[PDB]
């Protein structure tokens, strides 16, 4: 099944990547990934949305600001909330502010989300059907803080417990690496100085490598 190479960014539906800064707020850039393109897919349009109004507002739902937080309360809060403003109406500060929601500039919604089975096939076909989809990975070594070029493979990974969440825009294969050769295609939030522009490749079908299918969801529009 599926397309040997997905990238969602060839098709308009990702925005340039973006950096969090000092503030735990991964979760807040993954869901607004998602987010982005499935209004991309409905309407066409893509514009950038506000992680801001995720931080500062969605507290009811679980999330904790700059604490943490997970990618399914963010789709939540936006269906809770009848909505999300754009990055340009409600920027991003990176510090936990007052909620500043404004229905007035909602370009957003969603009706829910939709939780992946715990397997990479599973997630193979969601990118390869819906878009960008949220995961969450296992960031937490030094090979990733410092990762510059290549496939990422971490021996020490877990496939367990992850703690950054980010957006798969797509998967492929090394033609240079075909022994180990497939990749997912990973957007990050650290700017684009780290890895390969802001992005990453993490390793594919390598038994759920750093449990990069293990938390993988998307909001339904
Ligand atoms: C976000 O950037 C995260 O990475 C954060 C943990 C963390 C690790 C390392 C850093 O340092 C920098 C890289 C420099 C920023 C910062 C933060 N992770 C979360 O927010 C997690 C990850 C996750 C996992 C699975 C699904 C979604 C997201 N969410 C979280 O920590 O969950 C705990 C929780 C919070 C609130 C309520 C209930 C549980």
């Amino acid at each position: 099944e599926a397309p040997r190479s997905v990238d969602w960014r060839e098709k308009g539906y990702v925005t340039p990547v973006k950096n969090q800064g000092q503030c735990g707020s991964c979760w807040a850039f993954s869901a607004t990934g998602a987010l982005e393109g499935q209004m991309f897919r409905k309407t066409g349009r893509l514009i950038s949305l506000s992680e801001q109004n995720l931080v500062d507002c969605s507290g009811p739902q679980g999330n904790e600001g700059c604490n943490g937080g997970l990618m399914d309360y963010a789709f939540q809060y936006v269906q809770d909330n009848g909505g999300l403003d754009s990055e340009e109406s409600y920027p991003y500060e990176a510090t936990e502010e007052s909620c500043k929601y404004n229905p007035k500039y909602s370009v957003a919604n969603d009706t829910g989300f939709v939780d992946i089975p715990k397997q990479e096939k599973a997630l193979m076909k969601a990118v390869a059907t819906v878009g960008p989809i949220s995961v969450a990975i296992d960031a937490g070594h030094e090979s990733f803080l410092f990762y510059k070029e290549g496939i990422y493979f971490e021996p020490d990974c877990s496939s367990e417990d992850m703690d950054h969440g980010v957006l798969v825009v797509g998967y492929g294969f090394e033609s240079t690496e075909s022994d180990n050769n497939k990749y997912w295609l990973v957007k990050n939030s650290w700017g684009e100085e780290w890895g390969m522009g802001g992005y990453v490749k993490m390793a594919k079908d390598r038994r759920n490598h750093c449990g990069i299918a293990s938390a993988a969801s998307y909001p339904t529009v």
